[PDB]
């Protein structure tokens, strides 16, 4: 579980709520983006772990499913 809207998560979980597998945050494949360690330096996006740099409501990914950009992690509120 993550606590409140999961920006302070750092567990390592790395699957969406539709079992698919995060895109890691340093990659640009599938999934071109701006959400990178490079930029976000202090938000924890290490490796393909579900995280919250943007506060949404839940700890997310980008999906290495080429047809689905983003997704929650399946992952509940503790
Ligand atoms: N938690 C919700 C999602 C919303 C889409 C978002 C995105 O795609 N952002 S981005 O790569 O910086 C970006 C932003 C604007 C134009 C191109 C790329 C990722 C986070």
């Amino acid at each position: 579980c993550y606590h409140g809207n999961g920006q302070s998560y750092r567990g390592t979980f790395s699957t969406t709520v539709t079992g698919r597998t995060c895109q890691s945050w340093s990659s640009m494949t599938p999934h071109r983006h701006q959400r990178t360690p490079e930029n976000y330096p202090n938000d924890g996006l290490t490796m393909n772990y579900c995280r919250n740099p943007d506060a949404d409501t839940g700890p997310w990914c980008f999906t290495m499913d080429p047809s689905i950009r983003w997704e929650y992690c399946a992952l509940t509120r503790c």
